[PDB]
């Protein structure tokens, strides 16, 4: 299943065995609310609460309706994340909410669900979307609190609309606190259930609605809700889900640390750090590459990313593990002479760089210290080490079941006359390196 | 109203026609919640309920005064956002609670707010701050929950007491959560309406009142709520609002792609990056500059910015969207061998930097692709186009109306001979480049 | 108790005078929740809304089961925050929620806490562990609910149903919304009583539960709930919780600003950027250095870190504060030609950075504008000074009390000859920099 390679030249770390799930699209739902447009001299304490719990419902209206006093956007953009695009997120979503402010649209919606929860509608710009009535308190008001409007009432209804109305009052708690664009998607906008069914009646694959429905959290997670409109009874926000059109491809994350020189005199030391750490996933012939890792979400095995996170490298990157000096690739890499110490702990083990005077050792729950690191760039495995240890922080390994191999090399550092290696360079290659000792040498 | 006008030879983009809402300063406000210092053998399970409602009150009581046993502070800090400086955001409200526990000085606003739940006071240290009571229930427990201490009670009252009671165990639950600075601010601290009533009686423009009650999901997003001081049955907290001193002036977004050299040559091509991109507003004679534009929130045409985050540059900084080569302002760009691929998602359309052999188009929903872009970097307007694909990546553009101009020009990167061009330069200049050209040319 | 020194010669500040609060490690603890395993014609309303909040718990547990269907795992990383290393935070948490899904394991925990809530287990691999069951629900179902499966129902038992029903519906609505990692622990995971009870019956030292019970809302950030296991009418959960192994050491914060020449033609002056600002924190021999200061928490005068995000230096860094040439330590810094005007809001003070025609002044509240700044880095204390302006950014400075030391010096920025003065050099230091001088004047 899971495996690990480190390989002590370049002082890294690969973790293969994982499958892909890229979210590569969006598929865009409107989900409904139908609304009562209501307008006694009684104090019966049961109806007070309910004259109270009816004004909850109007402000809720009200403060979604000057909500929606502008088009719906989010905060836009526009080790090698820098390097990244900058994208849109709910550009497709608003642009359905667009659509949804043209006269007769709302209509559509409103009779399609007249007979039914869940429908496919067609818009007039073309887009074939589900739409969804989650709650009709229209029907509930104009049959059970219109009939009171007295002092007709009981405490049994006063509890069952505080039961229907709190959704729709936390509903507009989220859009207020979030200027109307919520990520992830809550169950108050969208239930396990609704969701569940929303993805079943969702046009895709038999192994996408399979994926989907075994990690719900992670598509709320992966998932936007934008409020849209209210107008004629009718409140309805749209529901922006992943599309997962990259699934079950080989993944891998590299991990790397800095390999430095461990010379005695503090200050002559140089350093050497590979830059392409984080996420690979096999897509279409190249290579997604996502730079920082923490983007993507790991279950068990499976890999979530999102690829407007992502870089579209050649496959030829891969061969930067094994001969990082390959002609194929130019591997990046940073210089620099910052030789101070840390850890990276892997899939499967730790990464320790130790320099200078550093205690870095690796020990157990039960027995204590079983190795001591020297100085240089080193490697352990999660099986028989519990805790990690680089001067003052104490590093937690990751307990999963998997087999690593330690890749034994010279680390390549010392191959470099620190005389005319070029540091201070952060965003390099191999063969910038090289071209710059070359100019250099050449001028002594 | 929005126009774009797109820069080949210096691979940037600009989006004119927007307003300015620039926060410039704080205002202090003090809200209190009236407590009640409330000190029988039945077991009735009416009054059970109420029993345990009461220790809910008296738990959250308790809770908030064991989270003052020290000074409220936030984690403070101390393309270009490195560049920024370090404020301390809630120093201002920090001031105001700290003059509340001077003494007398609560008994002061327990006065103010005796026949009224809203008022104006101004605090010994001479700072007018306002003060709103928005929950009195020391007013309910010592009238409606005190007669019945047995077993006098009703199932009306245990449902209106917690409903009360309500809203100070979630003000509790959000202070617990987040060390009694919270923001955005919630419908708890201050709902819609006591927002909206707030700002009407504030000391500001009547430009600003309707501002922020257009944009009170903005004001919220932008405001601090401080957990201050409990205190002879008074529970007081301060909301510091933001305060709008530049308002409905110019601004526009600068959105910039690398630009390289397409050679076939795998390695030996250079590349160049405008590092200026982010938002600009007129403000006093300047020009407020925000290196990081996903701090700004946009409603339409408004653009909500924080000064705090802006750099204040000379107004010729325009200049280098015309002529990056001005003599009038140093034009920063940074200088790089990484010519990989990406796209930009600008106001209304997309910057797309096409190197090597990844596959850039664009695409319609119905008819499919309608431009493949070559080599170098190159931009497309969204009329007619609906997304945009660089590698594996799919981006979706903004379907705003407005009108791009495709302004041609050389790219600049092509006057640059690449053997003595500085590579690896991140925060440089177009006069440092040539400087640094020059010394590598009288060097040969 | 806090002091502060402002040092001209580096545009520096250092403020004195804070304890440390350092997590060095993890105390994992199992909360658990007793579930009913529960299998009418009438349509009393009585019953109708039971049968309604009993299909809330039901789905409730569905949606926990269909959560833990894979390994939880949080999104994983693998001025100076770049060197820090990466860890896994939860890692411990998980390998102690992978030991509950052996067989009989969990049947360990349901037979300790038969006759009691709180218990102490140690596990089948060696980890003594401390379980809490929080909730009883098959108690309080199989003992009131059953019986009534009909309509011999009340009020009163609807209410006290709706209540303890909600808590494990709101610890299910924050799994979800989380992929079952959450952080801070809410109050629903764990209550204020809850928690500082479970701090009392710890393992650790009486100053630790001192610590931990006064600043509980510190504890909370710095925890981690992680959702485990369904089996055999349990559920349980892991609190993962803080252990503070180095308290009350001496720290200090360290503040820089661009230090640049003054020179009236643009363009040709040079800047040099201390970039050793953060949190230092005297730990074990060495000096705990956390380069992101903004994600230590402050607390008065306690500084709560995490070794985590931390480095590991010698203590004579702080020779860099006093003499920045010690021969001792090889300071760090960053070159740069860029001469923007910022300030940063010290403990004390304020550092001001004022360059080209900027507009730097300090001001008071009654009396206005007190001092103006002139070209290079100054820095003012914050008696008398309420607020500082450069440019177009306003800062409201700290007013806490405590006495500020201005210590002049000449600026090292005027010791380097800018024709050979390397420019752009971001992770540099002082010996460094001399041997790129070294090797130009050698050139010319
Ligand atoms: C200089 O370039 C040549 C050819 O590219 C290469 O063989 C040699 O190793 C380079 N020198 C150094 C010091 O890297
Ligand atoms: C060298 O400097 C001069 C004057 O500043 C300028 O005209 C020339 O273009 C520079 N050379 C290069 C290669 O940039
Ligand atoms: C060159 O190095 C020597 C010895 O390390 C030092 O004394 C001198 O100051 C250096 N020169 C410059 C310009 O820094």
């Amino acid at each position: 299943n899971i495996t690990e390679e480190f390989y002590q030249s370049t002082c890294s770390a690969v973790s293969k065995g994982y499958l892909s799930a890229l979210r590569t699209g969006w598929y865009t739902s409107v989900i409904t609310i139908e609304l009562s447009n209501i307008k006694c001299n009684g104090t019966d304490a049961k109806v007070k609460l309910i004259k109270q719990e009816l004004d909850k419902y109007k402000n809720a209206v009200t403060e979604l309706q000057l909500l929606m006093q502008s088009t719906p956007a989010t905060n836009n953009r526009a080790f090698l994340g820098f390097l990244l695009g900058v994208g849109s997120a709910i550009a497709s979503g608003v642009a359905v909410c667009k659509v949804l402010h043209l006269e007769g649209e709302v209509n559509k919606i409103k009779s399609a669900l007249l007979s039914t929860n869940k429908a496919v509608v067609s818009l007039s710009n073309g887009v074939s979307v589900l739409t969804f009535k989650v709650l009709d308190l229209k029907n509930y008001i104009d049959k059970q609190l219109l009939p009171i409007l007295c002092s007709i009432s009981n405490i049994e209804t006063v509890i069952e609309f505080q039961q229907k109305n709190n959704r729709l009052l936390e509903i507009t708690r989220e859009f207020s606190v979030n200027a109307g664009v919520t990520t992830p998607v809550s169950t108050y906008m969208l239930t396990n259930s609704e969701l569940l069914s929303l993805i079943n009646d969702m046009p895709i694959t038999n192994d996408q609605k399979k994926l989907m429905s075994n990690n719900v959290q992670i598509v709320r997670q992966q998932s936007y809700s934008i409020m849209c409109i209210i107008k004629e009874e009718v409140l309805a926000y749209v529901v922006q889900l992943p599309l997962y059109g990259v699934i079950d491809t080989p993944c891998w994350k590299l991990h790397t640390s800095p390999l430095c020189t461990t010379n005695t005199k503090e200050g002559s030391n140089i350093c050497l750090t590979r830059t392409d750490r984080g996420w690979y996933c096999d897509n279409a012939g190249s290579v997604s590459f996502f730079p920082q890792a923490e983007t993507c979400k790991v279950q068990s095995n499976r890999v979530f990313c999102d690829t407007m996170n992502s870089l579209t490298l050649p496959s030829e990157v891969n061969l930067c593990n094994v001969d990082i000096f390959n002609p194929k690739y130019d591997c990046k890499i940073m210089t620099s002479k910052t030789d101070v110490s840390s850890s990276v702990i892997t899939s499967l083990g730790a990464i320790v760089s130790c320099y200078g005077k550093t205690k870095c050792t690796a020990s157990n729950k039960n027995r204590g210290i079983i190795k001591t690191f020297s100085n240089g760039c080193d490697y352990v495995s999660n099986k028989g080490v519990d805790t990690v240890s680089v001067g003052n922080t104490l590093y937690y390994v990751n307990k999963q079941e998997g087999k690593s191999l330690y890749v034994k090399g010279e680390p390549i550092i010392n191959f470099y006359d620190p005389l005319v290696f070029p540091s201070d360079e952060i965003d390099a290659s191999i063969s910038q390196v090289n071209e710059k000792i070359n100019q250099s040498l050449a001028f002594i």
